[PDB]
Parts: C-alpha cells; structure tokens; sequence
RNA sequence: UUAAGUUAUUAAGGGCGCACGGUGGAUGCCUUGGCACUAGAAGCCGAUGAAGGACGUUACUAACGACGAUAUGCUUUGGG
C-alpha cells in the first residue's frame, strides 16, 4: 500500500492497518520458518508496506505541532 | 703352435657440449593505488547525546559496503 492510499486513510484507520500487517508478516515469518513459503517477496512488500504507515502517521504528529 | 713386444674394447659412475622438460618469479609491458603540488571552497562536532564503536537489518547471510526494530531502507521535491 503505498502513501497515496495511507494519507487517504484515517489515524485510527492507519493504526489498524499496522497492526494487521504485523500480524500478516508474522505469519509470513512462521510459514517460512516452517518451510511453507514460497512467495518470498511479500516479506519485504509487507515490511515497507508497515514503514510507510508508521512514516505518514509521523507525519501527522508533527504537523498537529 | 710357442715366445717376445704392442695396442684396444669395458663406463659402475663422472666430465664437457647439446636437446627437451620441471621448479622459481627476475625482466618487459600494464594499473586498480600512491607521492608532491596549484587554484577555488571550507576550516569545527557534542547533553536536541559527539568522535569512535557493539549489536542487528536481506528469501537463503560467513564477510565488506549501506542501513537502524520504519534496518540491504520510509516520505517528499526536482533530475532521468
Ligand atoms: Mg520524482
């Protein structure tokens, strides 16, 4: 998901979206821990995909500054 | 046939010459790195936590670089 969609969302929303991408890429880490992924690369699209939630929240606690 | 006399061949190995190999890394060519300077800029960083480090971050990760739990990177503005 990228800044676009982010910054249409709202806090709450934002926070939310965090929390269900943590446990996505979890999952993801167990799977292939266990030897069950083969799609490798939603690791990282999930981790920036995190990242970029956390930067657009940032930003909106500074602005309210 | 006998007698007297003379002189070779031998190369176990060695010497000199030559041919062909091996080792070794001189020499020539080369340069990715140095050395000495010129001109211009700049001449501090740190409790808003520095210099320097430790430990981590990748799909697989021992090491160097980069990065810091937003980790092998995030946003934005311009370039392409
Ligand atoms: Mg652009």
């Amino acid at each position: 998901m990228k800044a676009k969609e982010i910054r249409d969302l709202t806090t709450s929303e934002i926070e939310e979206q965090i929390k269900s991408s943590k446990e996505e890429l979890f999952n993801l880490r167990f799977q292939l821990a266990t030897g069950q992924l083969e799609e490798t690369a939603r690791i990282r699209t999930v981790r920036k995909t995190i990242a970029r939630l956390k930067t657009v929240a940032r930003e909106r606690e500074i602005e309210q500054s």
